[PDB]
């Protein structure tokens, strides 16, 4: 549970929410936050349009999205992709003042979105950014999936290593554990027909990388079929994948309601996780497959992430966003890994129907412009208070999640109890309205960057320092540290 | 056709189009204009949220409407509904100089939106506002669909006489030519089923209004069947109504998409207008009737004026906003008035199919996310180019179309070929961003207050001066003039 004690700047409303009267009073646009604190802030030249955050040793990268839309060709866009855009270099070797350094725009980099990730290995320090827009059927090779791999060794300075061009649309990325390898997910245009895959790129070479090929599911009767992951996760082995999955080409994942939708009826389904046997790979088997070892249905499409909790082997898989009651984090045990269950789940006051109903202008019964003219409510406009990735802060000894709610900012949860998963803190940035990437109303999240901002980012723990990196859309990138109470509690070491 | 000259500001893209260059370099927050030139303008103590506009002598009387949303109770709404909200009286003795004088903030003017109407009439000047969202079944006698009805005698001033409760939601207003009674369009909750109608109430005594009751459409066959009027305009004798119907009961009406979508292909059905014989309240009848004299399908369900034109009575009616391609004005031949007839139609380049396509940033055959997560181009997110209203110079002798096309501006079209309606100028205020009223991204009409304005109001044209008065959501009141060249070569006197 959260304490309030004097540090802090609590929510005036329900958990999670953003209060019509906040928003009126412009008490909206400055942070909210209980058991924590901010230790330093870059808003990245007030540059506004961030999304991903990785990071290699004591420096951030994070990338950037066009408002110009999702899937809109780079060479159609740029009126949107001068600079600031384009994954942002931050300096936190002094975490209380980090500082924006450079800013990679390359093929890839220009115009990353969600497809960015880096990786400390032993002896490989690697950062990679793709076109998240690229490789759209019929277009030329200006607009085709590249994908920038840098050699991060001076990590304030990266190094353009090649920029290889995927044979398909990659979404999101995830270099294995070892850097050598790039496992770069198809969602598109396969999207709710499961037709789409995992591809996997050796970049043991970063300046000649080699395509290995786009891999289906493997199940235990020795046929493959297509799926759609957003996202994998990598065990510390590579020996297990670990994807959040959207639909099968088999059809038993469930595909339901637009995340993006304001309002209201059908769901948003959470999607599937699987967990993949991926031995052929490591152990350089000919024909390799991927073998589906699991499943947990209803587990999470959006992201899904390897936990300990006393020495118990978990996942936290999330779907994303969502009209209210929007979306949030389950808990998995896979203690079994041939049958995962879920445990738990963490959700905020604003993640209950009937709370979101109690809070709206005007009940939907009241509205007879309901299927005419569809307009949603008042509360509806400032933005998706759901998951959108959903970390934690040690894979290897978990005790805390760290789950970004987008417009409900970023929560911070008691894991110590997998079948109750509890809130001690959170952090909300406020807002900063009229950036040159994020301004001019011409946004397509459904986040209003006039009143409020959406973090959105995968979050960093930094055991050493007790530090927690996130980025949010405007505000920017922020570190901040769990207050010492909280920290006492939760008998975290102490430096 | 445009003659663009010295002074001028033009479009820079297709005719009616907001361009993203425009918007992204931050030109789009400065005035567009060909034909015109501005007289005098006032941001109304810088309030946004306009709507209506109305007049009385020289004053104009402007409507705001509420973020909160069309239908949500005012009761529940005061965060939107503090000052500077109400209707402003402004004071335009001064065209140069216009100047916001006095706030109407009674239950009637609080909320206005669309429910406003003035009339100069002789021996009465009376204004009338009334709450848009009021009287939706369920709520408290404070949410009801209240009247104010002020005599305007001092225009300035306008003097509260009494608010009338009306037993339905009343969407739009009308003032008959005498100033003795008013014509309330029920459209709410019957909206696509056609079950509304017209309601009808005396204010001969503005301190003690009648309700004289609610009317359906009366047929050939004897039979009264509802009907969902937006908005109605009256005859110089009262004896007609020309109504812009969104349906009827009797489900002849083709009724469509949601105006107010981002991205859709179905397009916004253009509704039907009804001729209707009046005669019956005009000689004070028992049991009065509105008889249908004709019926021109596709006429336009938002609204509907008189017009003569050279000689020729006919209507100009549209239905309003929509995505590309929008909607807009159509003329319509009434020399029979029994077989009304669609002659002309005025369209702006932006209400082309082809050409929507053409400046989209991705084509929709190429969006694979189309159904999955729908997902509007950014060329949809300034504000639908298509009619909100759709007025003419002078009812009694027309030249000019006056046409507001919302995101499009005010559009000046010369209508002397009703078969032919060509565009002769236009007005696009510009933006006035972070104003109380329309700030804070919490608009539903889909307008972006951030780079461009909205002309949703009736627009006046006063052929003693050749000023032309409308109102803008963010910008506010403006009064232009058509250039010399114009009145010149259109044949307007001196
Ligand atoms: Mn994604
Ligand atoms: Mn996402
Ligand atoms: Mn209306
Ligand atoms: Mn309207």
């Amino acid at each position: 549970q959260v304490v309030i004690g004097p540090g802090d700047r609590p929510e005036t409303g329900l958990q999670g929410q953003t209060t019509i009267e906040d928003v009126v009073s412009g008490r909206s646009k400055l942070p909210y936050h209980a058991g924590v604190r901010l230790v330093g802030r870059t808003d990245i030249w007030n540059r506004g349009g961030n999304l991903q955050l990785s990071w290699v040793d004591q420096c951030a990268y994070v990338s950037t999205f066009k408002q110009a839309g999702p899937i809109t060709a780079n060479s159609r866009s740029a009126l949107f992709l001068r600079e600031p855009a384009g994954v942002a270099v931050i300096d936190v070797r002094d975490p209380r003042a980090p500082k924006p350094v450079r800013l990679l725009r390359d093929r890839g980099s220009i115009d990353a979105v969600e497809t960015m990730h880096a990786i400390a290995a032993p002896g490989r320090k690697v950062l990679v950014a793709g076109a998240y827009s690229g490789g759209i059927a019929g277009r030329g090779e200006e607009d085709a999936a590249w994908l920038s791999i840098y050699d991060a060794s001076n990590c304030l300075n990266p190094k353009l290593q090649s920029e290889f061009k995927w044979p398909a649309n990659i979404h999101m990325v995830t270099i294995s554990p070892n850097g050598r390898r790039v496992y770069g997910t198809e969602v598109v245009p396969g999207l709710g027909s499961g037709k789409g895959g995992l591809h996997v790129l050796d970049i043991s070479d970063m300046k000649r990388p080699r395509y290995l090929g786009r891999f289906g599911v493997t199940r235990p009767n020795g046929l493959t079929a297509g799926f759609t992951p957003h996202e994998v996760s990598i065990s510390h082995d590579e020996r297990r994948i670990y994807a959040a999955v959207l639909a099968s080409e088999t059809g038993d994942v469930p595909v339901g309601a637009s995340i993006l939708a304001s309002d209201g009826d059908v769901p948003v389904e959470n999607g599937s996780v699987y967990i993949l046997d991926n031995s052929d790979i490591v152990d350089g088997r000919s024909q390799p497959k991927m073998r589906l070892v699991g499943e947990a249905k209803q587990g999470g499409f959006h992201s899904v992430v390897p936990a300990s909790i006393n020495g118990v082997p978990h996942l936290v898989g999330a779907a994303e966003l969502g009209a209210c009651p929007g979306t949030w984090p389950r808990i998995i045990n896979i203690a079994d890994e041939k049958n995962p269950k879920i445990v738990g789940e963490f959700k905020l006051q604003m993640n209950i129907k009937e709370n979101c109903d109690a809070i709206r202008f005007t009940p939907r019964k009241e509205d007879p412009y309901a299927s005419f003219i569809p307009i949603p409510d008042i509360t509806a406009r400032l933005g998706a208070v759901g998951s959108h990735f959903n970390d934690v802060d040690d894979a290897r000894n978990t005790r805390l999640g760290l789950f970004p709610f987008f417009a409900g900012g970023v929560r911070i949860v008691d894991l110590r109890d997998p079948t109750k998963p509890v809130e001690v803190g959170y952090y909300k940035p406020g807002a900063n309205p009229d950036t040159p990437l994020s301004g001019n109303g011409l946004n397509w999240t459904g986040l209003n960057d006039q009143v409020t901002d959406g973090c959105m980012s995968h979050v960093r723990y930094v055991p050493e320092s007790g530090h927690i990196w996130f980025a949010c859309v405007t505000t920017g990138f922020h570190v901040v540290e769990l207050n010492p109470d909280l920290r006492a509690r939760l008998g975290f070491p102490t430096v």
